[PDB]
């Protein structure tokens, strides 16, 4: 059974092709439909929770997630016993257990959102049944987890390296004064704590293209400025090196780099590296290039192959090693972008929410949570980490017009003629003497 009309409770409605598509998986429906499956009594579908928790916002907001559940859990009467007993009772309990995963799992979307917390702390105190007290108090106890949130090392880390520059003066930090293994490193341990802030929520929806994506991707965000900065930066130090003499030897410190990066399973930055000597402005200075050593040239031509054919090389290479690694976070925005687009997200005799293209985007995600949980055994420097926590190669340009800076700068450098590059007097004072790889 005895259920209540459909005109006084939505999640009642005969399922049909004009709500609902398809432990059945659900391909689409309405958010009606999708609410009832997240939270039915025939079965438990811990799978369908953990997908709709993560990708629920590209579809549904968060304030109208709580509305629907506690549309849900508000049943009434039919015009009884077993009713509540096989209806009520254990869908309330699917309820719960679904604002359990999501305060657990997904606490963000209370602390961007303080207005949301405040609403399910009511509801949850309003709830004085007799079987609800033991998940209402779980609830309550990880609530007040999240709410008190706000330098261990197992082996011996390895020192750290010093060049020209000497601890404690900022000022002196360049790309050549410091040493290029403890850039490496501490670069890792940046990217590194970048990639593992992120949260899957944060790559469904193209969320960091629309207008609250400060709020709803915060970290997604400054993994891709830090990326965007640190490829700039590289090119910005090629191209500013008017004397050749200097610019050979720092492409060459770049590639020290990208070897020391390679070592440490940070392919996140060798590809960043690549994607410097790539650019429009970096790509075209063949004297440059033409400069380095034999061995340094054979380097930056097996990291460049990584990422020749969709990245075939880098796939194998990300798979045959062990962590700490850092992977290449942009091959991750390319698939994303590609099943946004490739799959629409409706349905269709009606509009339905297509699911099965959130799901898509959900398996995405589920490959960078592996790669996470694994930090480094490197000691961080906190003088090197704000030098490449504050890089801000662009001034006060854009970045259209410091690309189209970059490449008039490399036409002055390397001009587009058979003729020989012209000599220009170095600016630079240190030593163009590198100190090496090996850890000194
Ligand atoms: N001449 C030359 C030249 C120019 C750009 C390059 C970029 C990556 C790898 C290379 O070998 C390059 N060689």
């Amino acid at each position: 059974l005895r259920l209540p009309s459909p005109e006084v409770y939505r999640f009642v409605v005969k399922d049909s092709e004009e709500n609902i598509v398809f432990i059945p998986i659900i391909k689409g429906g309405t958010v009606v439909k999708l609410i009832e499956r997240l939270t039915y009594h025939m079965y438990a579908d811990p799978n369908f929770v953990r997908t709709f928790l993560t990708t629920y916002r590209s579809f549904c907001k968060p304030q109208e997630l709580l509305s629907l559940l506690i549309e849900r859990f508000e049943i009434p009467e039919p015009e009884l016993k077993r009713f509540r007993k096989e209806y009520v009772q254990p869908v309330q309990l699917r309820i719960l257990n679904v604002f359990r995963h999501w305060v657990e799992h997904h606490f963000y979307d209370f602390e961007r959102d303080l207005y949301l917390l405040e609403r399910l702390e009511s509801f949850i105190s309003s709830v004085r049944g007799k079987a609800m007290k033991k998940w209402v108090e779980s609830i309550a106890k990880i609530i007040r987890r999240k709410k008190q949130a706000q330098i261990t090392f197992e082996s011996p880390p390895p020192p750290i390296e010093w060049h020209i520059s000497k601890p404690g003066h900022i000022e002196t930090f360049d790309l050549m004064t410091l040493h290029p293994i403890e850039i490496a490193r501490q670069l890792t341990l940046l990217e590194s704590d970048l990639y593992r802030k992120v949260q899957p929520s944060e790559l469904v929806g193209s969320v960091w293209t629309k207008e609250d994506k400060e709020i709803n991707s915060p970290n997604l965000l400054k993994m891709i400025r830090h990326t965007t900065n640190l490829t700039l930066w590289f090119e910005k130090c090629i191209v500013e090196a008017e004397n050749f003499e200097e610019r050979v030897a720092v492409l060459s410190r770049i590639i020290e780099i990208l070897q020391v990066f390679q070592d440490l399973n940070n392919f996140n930055g060798v590809l960043e590296i690549v994607s410097a000597v790539n650019s429009v402005s970096v790509y075209r200075l063949d004297h440059t290039f033409e400069a380095l050593q034999e061995r340094k040239r054979k380097i930056l031509d097996e990291a460049v192959e990584l990422s020749q054919d969709h990245f075939k090389k880098y796939l194998v290479k990300l798979k045959s090693i062990n962590p700490p690694c850092v992977p290449f976070f942009g091959i991750y925005l390319t698939n994303i972008l590609k099943t946004e687009e490739g799959n629409n997200d409706f349905l269709t005799g009606k509009d339905l929410i297509n699911f099965s293209k959130r799901r898509k985007v959900a398996e995405i995600t589920g490959e960078i949570q592996q790669y996470q949980n694994q930090p480094y055994c490197l000691r961080i420097e906190p003088d090197m980490r704000r030098f490449f926590e504050n890089l801000n190669p662009m001034g006060s340009a854009s970045e259209k017009e410091f690309t189209d800076y970059l490449f008039n700068k490399s036409l002055e450098i390397e001009p587009r003629n058979p003729k020989q590059p012209p000599r220009f007097p170095r600016k630079s004072t240190f030593s163009l003497k590198s100190p090496g790889i090996r850890p000194n």
